[PDB]
């Protein structure tokens, strides 16, 4: 009855946002994919088609200039004098892909540029107006005109000395294996803030089934906390953890519930509140009782300290302020003894120099208490603007306090489009640490998502896969009904395609695995040909990367790879005849959204090198999970599996120093492009390793590691990930790829130099790669559960020491990893 309320409100502030994005606003509402830029510290060759010319016109373009200028150099080649043309009107997009270049940014500083450089592939783009560029994607006026519909007594809290007090009345709609299965259940109660209990918890009475009531469990038990209304911050949360003790032939939890202490509107809760835990998906109702007094009790916040607190200060140099500073230049707040924690706490007014450690400050305060918050926030409102990935902390679970969150969303405003759509699904999880449904979070996210349509794409299928989680599901529906409505008729059609096409392609798998033996080729076809059927009713837009329009199934093309997962290679044909044809793999049954963690960490080390000017080569692939234990995976081209290549070789020849070079001899002849293909190697094993090492994916045998006939190596199969116990190995046809010979060249000195600059380069940034794993814990998957998890991760980046001894440590790795091998190199 607040909840209709919250949800009422929500809608209101979303109709208000719409306001401020009109479907006139080309900025805003382009209807097409921007082509992504990574921003980076030479020259190249575009092809360009032009309307009304027979062929493309080729040229070279120093990769410095802005796609502004390449628009004209191209139409200098038509036009002796290009007064009489309307440039602005002109865009490039890339041929095959419904995605345009960025005017104002590097031709150089574009994803699909930086790629095809890499793969020394042609720059293929197409000069055309707004005009005939689709835009079926487009916001309309109906869009924006339609509603937003989805999927007195006044004590104060400070004043109120009533104890904290609630009976736990009842569980309604047991199921009859429960009934079976435990005599007796119990509800463990739980009080936190910030994420950390304020108290231990109280466990209920242990009660069975109530009399003639086999779907009812009655405890009618008083519960009182030793903690008043005036000591509860804004954010408190209940948690009654159901649980069961066995029948005869430890009691296991059978569910948790989320209960706000205050409401949307800083009302305590009063009254009988109801709550669905779910268990399948049957839906469990608890009631629990709130007193009623004759009053409602508010929260308000402190009165607002206006003191700026600067100009004389003590300036003492005891070298207490060289340890402020060694604590300022710590790389996290990872580790940090409660000393370290009130000396910061003391000196936090003398930090106001320093933006970015404010996370080490809030996190080292006393405590929340209502008395101390008034100059918590003074404070808070002086500080200086935050790095956005800085912010990044406060928005953890850590700090759940609704000035400092909504401080840290305004930062963030500073984010480029392009950076947070990597950064997407740490923003998806950290709206399970927002109490509210209305935030300063969701709001900055649907914006970015109505302002930008890679955004809102990567939105919609993360936020799909967060549905699934029992404990936030409802939080989730709101969100998605929120994006799926601002988004328009246009964007949702294409999404119900999009979601239709994985879902046959699923059902294709599942066929596909069913069917043994012979005639698994025969039922691959037969279950294709409802996509067939699918594709002769809508083009559609593919959605690992959107900027693709399949419009047929290219059938003998189509195949399965030989695995117990049994993936189908799904090859499409491009709507675009300017386009090159669809390669992607659908793979059910294993739960893609680690192998997606993997990469995006490898991903963001990669654009932690780009950006001090370190380019490693490194194969940056895709990966989308469509619903549970199902998704689509990009594809390499021209690619082998390490253990491929050694069979190859082991059938002609007994070398083993030499199948490597071989396969890569074999497709590249010129001794010119051997060199530049094992100097792609040298860089990308070096990525590799370091990757390796940071995130431990101990894992790697010949079938985890891939090769690129262009040299480049890379990962597949992150099975193994923060794994604990040479963490990469060598082998010697490794070796000799990078030295060129059996014996040692510089280019091993220059593997050991990549190596262990990339490494420090990504020490330099520990405290990123904390809070984006740290972030991912509530994600559920595996291997990243606890805040130990993190540590191993911040022992294999060994932030204590120098880029000197930090350098010997990682060239030990390497000697070790040699094994035997080692001994015919100096170190
Ligand atoms: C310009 S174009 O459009 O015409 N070329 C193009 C474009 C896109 C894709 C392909 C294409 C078709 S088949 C293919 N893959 C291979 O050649 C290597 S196999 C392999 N590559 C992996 N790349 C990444 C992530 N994962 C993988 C993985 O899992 N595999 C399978 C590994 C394997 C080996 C042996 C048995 C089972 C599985 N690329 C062409």
């Amino acid at each position: 009855a607040v909840q209709n309320d919250e949800v009422a409100a929500f809608c209101q502030s979303i109709m208000k946002l719409k306001t401020k994005f009109p479907y006139t606003d080309h900025c805003t509402n382009p209807g097409y994919l921007l082509s992504p830029v990574t921003v980076q510290r030479a020259s190249v060759k575009v092809s360009i088609e032009i309307e009304g010319l027979q062929l493309p016109v080729t040229f070279t373009c120093d990769v410095s200039s802005t796609v502004e200028i390449i628009i004209m150099q191209a139409l200098c080649w038509v036009h002796d004098d290009l007064n009489q043309v309307d440039v602005g009107s002109y865009i490039l997009k890339v041929c095959g892909q419904e995605e345009v270049l960025q005017n104002n940014h590097c031709l150089g500083s574009h994803e699909h540029i930086q790629n095809c450089r890499k793969w020394d592939t042609e720059i293929k783009l197409q000069l055309l107006t707004l005009s005939a560029m689709c835009q079926n994607l487009a916001r309309t006026a109906e869009d924006d005109e339609a509603p937003v519909d989805l999927n007195r007594n006044i004590k104060e809290a400070w004043t109120a000395t009533e104890q904290l007090q609630f009976t736990v009345y009842a569980a309604h709609g047991i199921s009859s294996n429960w009934v079976s299965n435990y005599e007796k259940y119990y509800l463990i109660c739980s009080l936190s803030h910030n994420g950390k209990d304020l108290f231990k918890p109280i466990q209920s009475k242990k009660v069975g089934t109530y009399k003639n009531a086999a779907y009812l469990i009655k405890w009618d038990e008083l519960i009182i906390f030793p903690i008043q209304i005036s000591q509860l911050p804004l954010e408190s949360v209940l948690h009654l953890t159901l649980f069961g003790v066995l029948n005869q032939s430890g009691p296991e939890a059978l569910g948790k519930v989320s209960l706000t202490l205050f409401d949307f509107k800083r009302f305590l809760t009063c009254g009988t509140k109801l709550a669905y835990l779910w268990t399948v998906m049957e839906r469990i109702v608890l009631q629990v009782d709130f007193p009623s007094p004759a009053f409602d009790i508010i929260y308000t916040s402190p009165q607002i300290d206006r003191n700026i607190i600067q100009d004389k200060l003590e300036t003492l140099e005891s070298d207490i302020k060289g340890k402020l500073l060694d604590i300022i230049h710590r790389d996290s707040s990872f580790g940090l003894s409660k000393e370290d924690k009130v000396f910061l706490w003391e000196n936090r007014y003398y930090c106001l120099k320093h933006p970015n450690c404010l996370p080490k400050i809030l996190a080292s305060a006393p405590n929340w208490k209502w008395a101390n918050l008034a100059k918590t926030y003074s404070l808070l409102h002086q500080w200086p603007p935050l790095c956005p990935l800085a912010a990044l902390e406060l928005l953890d679970a850590k700090f759940a306090d609704q000035e400092v969150r909504s401080l840290a969303v305004s930062w963030m405003e500073a984010i480029s489009d392009d950076e947070l759509a990597d950064l997407l699904p740490q923003f998806v999880q950290a709206l399970k640490y927002e109490i509210y449904l209305n935030s300063s979070l969701v709001r900055f996210l649907l914006s970015r998502a109505l302002g930008n349509i890679q955004i809102a794409h990567s939105l919609y299928w993360l936020l799909k896969d967060a549905l699934h989680d029992t404990h936030f599901g409802s939080r989730y529906e709101h969100v998605l009904g929120a994006l799926l409505s601002v988004g328009g008729k246009g964007l949702r059609e294409e999404l119900s395609k999009q979601m239709k096409l994985v879902q046959l392609l699923g059902g294709v798998a599942e066929k596909v695995r069913q069917a043994s033996g012979s005639t698994r080729q025969v039922v691959l076809q037969k279950s294709m040909e409802r996509v067939q059927s699918f594709f002769l009713r809508n083009k559609c837009r593919l959605p690992l990367k959107p900027s693709l329009v399949a419009k047929e199934l290219n059938i003998k093309s189509c195949s399965f790879f030989s695995s117990n997962a049994m993936p189908l290679k799904v090859t499409m044909v491009n709507a675009d005849p300017l386009g090159e044809e669809i390669n992607v793999m659908f793979k059910v049954g294993e739960d893609l959204r680690q192998d997606m963690l993997a990469l995006q960490m490898i991903k963001i080390m990669d654009k932690i090198w780009l950006k001090e000017g370190l380019d490693l080569r490194m194969v940056i692939f895709r990966c989308l999970s469509t619903g549970r234990d199902r998704g689509m995976v990009e594809l390499v081209p021209a690619s082998d599996t390490l253990r491929k290549i050694q069979v190859e070789y082991g059938v002609t020849g007994s070398f083993k120093d030499k199948p490597l070079a071989e396969w890569l001899r074999k497709y590249n002849p010129s001794e010119e492009e051997y060199e530049k293909a094992s100097e792609n190697f040298i860089y990308s094993c070096a990525g590799c390793c370091v990757a390796t090492y940071v995130l431990g994916i101990c894992d790697r045998h010949n079938d985890n590691i891939m090769l690129r006939s262009t040299g480049h190596m890379f990962h597949i199969d992150f099975g193994k990930f923060l794994g604990h116990a040479a963490p990469f190995v060598l082998t010697s046809d490794m070796a000799y790829v990078i030295n060129g010979g059996e014996k040692p060249t510089i280019r091993f000195q220059l593997f050991v130099d990549l190596c262990c600059q990339a490494y420090n380069l990504i020490r330099k940034q520990t405290n990123l790669f904390l809070n984006l794993l740290s972030l991912m814990i509530p994600s559920g998957l595996p291997e990243l559960t606890s805040i130990q998890d993190l540590k191993y991760v911040r022992d294999a980046l060994q932030p204590q020491t120098t880029d000197a001894e930090a350098t010997i440590f990682f060239t030990r790795l390497i000697e070790s990893s040699l094994g035997s091998i080692a001994t015919k190199f100096n170190f």
